[PDB]
């Protein structure tokens, strides 16, 4: 044993909370999650804690708890407690620039990332608040919060977006939509890599075919298959379904740069979404998809 001293007592707390072969890989996530080289980033952060909760029995699952203090937005809270819920086993705080994590107690690590979905954009900020939404078992963007250069923070929240799931909860039962939502915004997500590498190693001549091999190969990894045509259009996507419930708010500025600005807005909220509901990084997809490309390429050189 190589345990640390107060993860040996959480996991003599927290080892029964899961079966047989699911405590070494919860075990695993602890590890990964407090006592390796490096703190976590707080989406990983909040994986872990799911990836932990989906292992326990469903007799310990009601000990995973995640609500936003006096239902206060700006920050948000996951928390795994004892059988007669006396106090915190291990606590998660998440607030607007940090988060935080507590073992029996012990403040493990308080990190500093920078949330703002409006990388490209200097004079602008903009972060995406989120309380747990139980239809998707995991939290979900509820407000979207922008601080103009020259206007007060606006707070337009984004609650109805929850609703498209609970609409479709009861109807052609959602568990359908899932299934093409997921093939049709990764197979997306798959032609703007290949599209975007392309464009900047312009130099590089790629071949069209190349590309076409790089997303039908990135798909195939991903398991998924292309059957977009047409896209059953009685079928509203979580990019239409967001781009709703923002102009439902009176938000509505006339500065400048919108179609740029709007367009990546929409897309990091949808991206959180998405990955809210399939638990899938569609940017790290698109990602191996422009790694593809250009392994492919390299290969062709030869």
């Amino acid at each position: 044993n190589t345990k640390e001293a107060w993860w040996k007592v959480l996991w003599e707390k927290i080892k029964d909370f899961f079966f047989s072969t699911g405590k070494a890989k919860a075990d695993r996530c602890l590890h990964e999650m407090l006592f390796a080289e490096r703190a976590p980033t707080r989406e990983r952060l909040t994986e872990i804690f799911f990836e932990l909760k989906e292992l326990a029995c469903a007799s310990q699952r009601d000990r995973f708890q995640v609500h936003n203090p006096h239902e206060n937005d700006a920050t948000i809270i996951l928390r795994i407690m004892d059988q007669n819920e006396e106090n915190e086993l291990l606590r998660i705080t998440q607030n607007t620039d940090t988060f935080s994590c507590e073992v029996m107690g012990n403040l493990y690590f308080l990190m500093k990332d920078r949330p703002d979905i409006l990388k490209s954009h200097p004079q602008m900020t903009a972060m995406i608040k989120r309380r747990y939404s139980e239809i998707v078992d995991y939290p979900l963007p509820s407000t979207l919060c922008l601080n103009p250069a020259g206007a007060p923070i606006l707070s337009v929240p984004l609650d109805n977006i929850e609703g498209y799931l609970y609409t479709e909860l009861r109807k052609g039962h959602l568990d359908g939509w899932k299934a093409q939502e997921k093939a049709t915004y990764l197979a997306a997500k798959i032609q703007s890599g290949i599209e975007k590498t392309t464009r900047i190693l312009h130099h590089a001549n790629i071949s069209e075919s190349t590309q076409q091999n790089a997303f039908l190969e990135t798909m195939a990894m991903c398991g998924l298959k292309q059957l977009e045509i047409p896209p059953p259009h009685t079928h509203i996507p979580i990019e239409k379904m967001v781009k709703e419930v923002l102009l439902a708010d009176k938000t509505f500025q006339a500065p400048s740069t919108s179609q740029s600005m709007l367009a990546e807005i929409v897309e990091a909220i949808s991206d959180q979404v998405f990955h809210a509901i399939f638990r899938i990084d569609p940017q790290a997809i698109q990602k191996m998809a422009e790694e593809q490309l250009t392994t492919l390429h390299v290969r062709s050189e030869q």
